[PDB]
């Protein structure tokens, strides 16, 4: 009585699947997990709800849960992320797939209830990114609660708030924070959004970044990979920050900080990375030089106040699909990306394969982790053991053709470490 | 006759909107609209254009027509036109004959319907890379001696005219605008520098960091393409002939290495030599699975096609512009846009801005060739150094750069004029 | 019956304070401990034995903590490092310093024995650096521990032995650990090396870093700075690694990562930053292209086989203090610098004074922490608490004129974090 | 007669064990003595040479004595000589005359005693920055027909030159050194780079990190001093008259603005212009505390330290080439090598691996003046393209670098001869 699956163009499936072998081979820790557990399926009973990106990346990970022996229905996590040739080649292979480009906002909250519900049961099992789809459930269908074996969350604003649903009691299953795995976060969030930030801004707009003026609000890890990019090409890059050890990093990186309010009077392309609301406010619109592209990288769109654009532009005119031109009272001009959505899968196709493999070997990880060892696992807020964490890096070294040393016996006695690690103290940032 | 011939005219109210936004990024060309749409240098001429039509082009093209040109134009690459571009130029009522994906007979015949306008044959050549230059000297010499001057882009093309002029085989003036500072030390380098990356990434959307990426020759092209791919984090390898080239590049922490060797390593491989026979069969069969083979000069002479076409035992087209190859040993093989630059063929080219700098030499090179032909006898000759500065100059308060001017001391200091030009003819920036 | 102190020259100290004026100015951090504290004197009591470089950086911070009240002795943590024109000033100030450059193994060991002493009594504070004086006490002197309030140690490898120390029930002092501050680790051991190691190669040899070959042993924070330090001159930097997920960093950043065994046939510099025994030996050294500049930057001297050279080659010819040209058996040449010993300090003057300023607030902070406030800190490795780790960068921000943006309470309640921090969960990496 | 005048013979052995390391660094100036030793060519060259006496000039000296020229030989900046090299030279029986901390009179003095020969006066001129050059001129004009040519090392020194010629004055034909292309993009911006950073430290010990630096001027050596700041974290300021320098700044992410506004923000200063009147009073009274300043210009011209000096309050010496002084308003500036350039004045200049590419330069238009005047008019030359490939091509061994080949089919292609030169003369690099 249910669709099998919602996407733009099941007819798209054949170009998907190519996109698909071409991201297989770019991915070697996802493949690792199907060669090493393809044949025992761990996932075998598990019921997985995924509510994230989906993108040709996430479909080599969709399939890895399926090769483990997972049932799987998915939705996207952002209206403007999917990728419907990956989507249509999801559909293809008959895995039950709610999502397109362009979702309206009541599009993606049906999009999600589709995946609740399986022949067999509802979902046992989460893998979240950004904590929409873990809200949905702890909210609206908090009957479905104690069937949960498991949730496995992407993104820092996910993450955020995991761990404040589990300090105000909230929280009533058990958590895997995959984003802080140190192969998530010093990776994807770094190298990741330093080749896919610049993509969705050329992609928009094909401007120019030599010669111009960046202004990137916050300095984590997203921050860090948007400065460099940016710099890399000849931008000069002005950093804000909140916190005074973050700001100190970008000073001593050669970066001018200072505050939004003065910056907005300079730069000529403006970048979001805080996950913070009020970030950029009408008085700082006012003030920007003539066609000043204003993005966002954050997870949720609550960093620009588009609405004030909205409201108070003489007109808006559309150039293209997440291109808008807004014309203000003051003459001058400012070209908003993605309505203020992610930029990077908005405009473009977000992070490339490769280190989305680092992100994804650890959810598979983290979903084996859940759904066959329960019991290590109180409701709570965990992270992925650190061996687990350096045996994603080591199976993405071969593809790179890197020669790890091993310590001798002699050198792991003077170091006191085993000679197959973990190799750092908990505490260790990297 | 044809007004024009594009792929869809349905396209030029989203050009028109682009080219407004690549207007506030061009100020050197809107500033040779300022100063000379009232006096129109260019009354009386008749330019046939061959050179890649895109939003940047269609910017320059506006501005020789506010300038009092007539123009007719068609692109010098088969897929390298931005459709809506040549649509806002069509709608506009200018004679274009171009779009993405000619096939090598629409490419001529789209260069002879330049040639003809209402009141005579051109009188004026601007070309890129010397394909119009060298169909109207071998084809139609007898249109020659009505020919006051040709204005030259690219590298590539400038080889040609030399050696033209050196076999006493070229007719007709030339300006070499791709040695002017303002271009080849801008466009070749930080153009290069982002449009490399981004016709890589919307053909294949690989990750750059923790490859090893293989750039053959250190030119102006080579040195952004490398910094470009180095930036992201690709350990970058480079081939060079020249010794000094090879030296830079060296001194800059590149392994510099032959092409013989280097095909064993890379993932990535881009061509920047405007050189034929770079990469071959025999490189083809030692690279790693998936590697990346693309080319950015000029023409697609560099990488052996038709080798892959004929060995490898599949072909898979993954997208427009995107080949997978399967070869005899299992291994696959990624090419992009069929070896023609990946920049122009795979995404947009070089952004506007930097456009700018090369297009307002084009436009001075079009008025120095047509309203003091006898300054240019026949040879190939640059802009003038005072020219060349005052391209730069015109780029720097978009960029909010404050130029410091010498005193009058410090200019006696320096014997200089106060004014400029600032440096020897042999300056090399 | 004691000397009062034993230095190089007494007389350099009127060079001493010039350097020691012009160095203050340039540690703002210190100066505000000093502004905040000279009055209240927390340290009042305090007998404090430091063992730690003796350069112009330790003497701003030995000043401070005399300032704050404490009576010091102190000596250096390496027989190259001090700077005879900081140690004279310091003795000037009658301050009991015993430590000049080129100590012998014996002078070593006499100097911490003279910082144990005091009018009143024995110390009751260390501040150590490598863990010397922490060891020597707990062996040698074990009488004197109960005596002992508080250890605060500054590095990497000092801080590794006192985990060791407490896990085998062997330490019997509160301690702090500064190096894993992240205002000590992730600038002092990052930027700083970045600068010094630098300054120490071209000081002893004037070699060009352009157009070179060098190999960093370890890519953890001091590898990170020291190989961008040689790739932002032009050398191509080849990076050796055990850690899966350090290696894969280094990567990611264009680095060719192999083993030493495989380096060492490339390299034109050699440098060594993993804190572990056996990076570079005969086999690496009889493989090595002619003339390479072999170097260690690590605490210890344990890094690389010095004794190899000594026992293998045709001849030592000395080229100036800290420079040795070995000429081997195969007729090529080796240039060893400071004997294997840390050649930043050994061959230049150490990290500049503004980031030591991050480092030594840290310390200042751990001894008036562990000083005042013993009962917070059981026996144990400790570290400073998050909000004491941002007030030392934002003590920093004013010098370099950075603006700091400070959360509306509404983006706080946002955030749910309070508008003065701290601002980061305690797991962040930064 | 002296036979040479250094500050201390006893630093011989140092001073040779210093030349040992920096030979085996130096493939270019060897190669010209395993070519050249055994024929000669320099044989009845008595070249008077008036250049920084370094570590690398000896072992460019000892390469012209190899050669057969005899030498007597001056520093031409009173803070550059480094002592031991000067006494190695000294003790294999060179006349030089040169220590570091000399007075006005006796660095005049320095270059007397290089003019007279037991066999004749000077013969031949080996310049840096044209003091000899000058001082034969106007102050010897009887030996100037004696004089069968001139090679100069830097940039300044290359202006004088083309003002001398410009303006009749110059009598003794000239070889300009600086802008060989192995010269200027290597000594000038690779040399700096390294060499800028190893003054500031020795002297002040200073963090780069976090700091605001401003360069004024961005030609090869304002290019390669920015470069050094930005990697080691400092935010770098530019200042420059030239509108194309000043948008390559620009380009590259760095502010440009002028010194009357920079004044106001740097922390660290460095004047790269080779002009006149950079840092005046005005800017010093503007300047953070503690502001770190100085030059890397030839000539001690660009920063006004008579004024620190009229107007300090205090002025303390902190040690040998540093000052601090105080000002009215409070603050504090250090001054580096009271002007002169930093990078020989407070370090060891750059290093021995770039220096051969200069002083292979040198010997070639040493040997190209010799044995070949007449091909050198009085007038102001370049060595040969061939030449200056053939300087970089002797480099690329040390540096393990592989040079790709032209196949005869490519260089047919390109128009190009299988050995070069590989590049037309007005190439940039
Ligand atoms: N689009 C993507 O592919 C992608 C990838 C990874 C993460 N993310 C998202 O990016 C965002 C940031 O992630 P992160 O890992 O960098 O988090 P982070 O905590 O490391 O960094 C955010 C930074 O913003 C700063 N900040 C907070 N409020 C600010 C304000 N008002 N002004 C200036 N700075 C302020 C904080 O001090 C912090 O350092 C999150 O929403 C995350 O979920 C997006
Ligand atoms: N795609 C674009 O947007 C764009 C932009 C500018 C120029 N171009 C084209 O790019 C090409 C290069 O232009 P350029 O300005 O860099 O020229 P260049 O002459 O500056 O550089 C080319 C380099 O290739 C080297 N080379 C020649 N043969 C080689 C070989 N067999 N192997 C290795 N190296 C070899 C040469 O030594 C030279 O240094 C030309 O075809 C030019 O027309 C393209
Ligand atoms: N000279 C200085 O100014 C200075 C400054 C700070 C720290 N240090 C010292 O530097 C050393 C390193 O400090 P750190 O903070 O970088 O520590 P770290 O733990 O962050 O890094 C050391 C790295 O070496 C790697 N390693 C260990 N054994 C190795 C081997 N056999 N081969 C290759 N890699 C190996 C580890 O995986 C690790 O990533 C320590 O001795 C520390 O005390 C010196
Ligand atoms: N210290 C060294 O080891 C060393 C090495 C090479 C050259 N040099 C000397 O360095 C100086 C610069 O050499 P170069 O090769 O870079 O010359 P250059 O001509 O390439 O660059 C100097 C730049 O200064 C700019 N300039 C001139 N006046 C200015 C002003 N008032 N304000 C701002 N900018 C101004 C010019 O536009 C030019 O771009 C010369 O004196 C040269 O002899 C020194
Ligand atoms: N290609 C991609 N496919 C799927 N997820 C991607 C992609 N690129 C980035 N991400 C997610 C986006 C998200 C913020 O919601 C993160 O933290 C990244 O891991
Ligand atoms: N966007 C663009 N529009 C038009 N021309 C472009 C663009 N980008 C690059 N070029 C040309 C390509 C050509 C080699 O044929 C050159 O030399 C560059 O100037
Ligand atoms: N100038 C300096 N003065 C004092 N200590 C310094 C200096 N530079 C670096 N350090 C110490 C050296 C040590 C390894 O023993 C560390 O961890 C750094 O903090
Ligand atoms: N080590 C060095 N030995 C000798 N000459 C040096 C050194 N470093 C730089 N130079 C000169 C300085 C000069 C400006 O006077 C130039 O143009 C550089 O070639
Ligand atoms: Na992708
Ligand atoms: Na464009
Ligand atoms: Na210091
Ligand atoms: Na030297």
């Amino acid at each position: 009585d249910k669709l099998p699956y919602k996407v733009a163009d099941i007819g798209l499936a054949a170009w998907g699947r190519k996109a698909l072998d071409i991201a297989e081979n770019e991915m070697p820790g996802l493949m690792r997990m199907r060669e090493m557990y393809s044949a025992s399926k761990p996932l075998k009973g598990a019921r997985i709800a995924g509510c994230l990106h989906m993108t040709v990346e996430t479909a080599v990970l969709i399939e890895t849960l399926v090769a483990l022996g997972a049932e799987v229905r998915w939705s996207s996590c952002n209206i403007f992320s999917t990728q419907d040739h990956a989507a249509a080649a999801i559909a293809k292979a008959g895995i039950p797939v709610f999502a397109w480009k362009g979702e309206t906002d009541e599009e993606y909250l049906w999009c999600i209830e589709q995946t609740l519900h399986f022949k067999d049961g509802p979902l046992n099992m989460i893998l979240d990114d950004g904590g929409d789809l873990t809200n949905l459930i702890h909210t609206k269908y908090p009957q479905l609660l104690s069937g949960i074996r498991g949730i496995s969350e992407e993104t820092t604003t996910g993450v955020h708030n995991l761990y404040k649903m589990m300090s105000n009691g909230i929280l009533k299953v058990p958590a895997i924070n995959v984003n802080d795995s140190v192969t998530k976060s010093k990776f994807d969030n770094l190298y990741g959004c330093r080749e896919s930030l610049i993509d969705g801004i050329k992609r928009a707009t094909d401007v120019m970044i030599a010669g111009k003026v960046a202004v990137v609000a916050g300095y984590g890890d997203v921050g860090k990979g948007c400065a460099q990019a940016l710099r890399g090409f000849g931008a000069r890059v002005i950093i804000t920050e909140i916190d005074p050890i973050n700001a100190l990093q970008a000073a001593m990186e050669g970066y001018e900080v200072t505050t939004m309010d003065e910056a907005c009077k300079e730069g000529n392309i403006f970048v979001t990375t805080t996950g913070c609301v009020d970030i950029i406010l009408g008085r700082h619109f006012e003030q920007m030089k003539d066609d000043a592209i204003v993005c966002n990288i954050g997870h949720f769109d609550v960093e620009i106040d588009v609405k004030w654009l909205n409201e108070n532009a003489v007109e808006k005119v559309n150039i293209k699909p997440q291109v808008d031109r807004y014309w203000l009272k003051n003459g001058r001009r400012i070209i908003l990306l993605a309505e203020g959505r992610l930029v990077n899968l908005g405009c473009a196709m977000g992070h490339p394969s490769f280190v989305m493999s680092n992100s994804f070997t650890n959810q598979v990880m983290a979903q084996i982790e859940l759904w066959t060892h329960p019991d290590k696992y109180p409701v709570g807020v965990h992270f992925l053991p650190k061996k687990l964490d350096e045996a994603v890096a080591e199976a993405h070294l071969g593809k790179l053709n890197v020669k790890l040393t091993k310590l001798t016996e002699k050198q792991a006695q003077y170091l006191g470490m085993p000679i197959n690690g973990p190799f750092k103290p908990d505490h260790y940032r990297y």
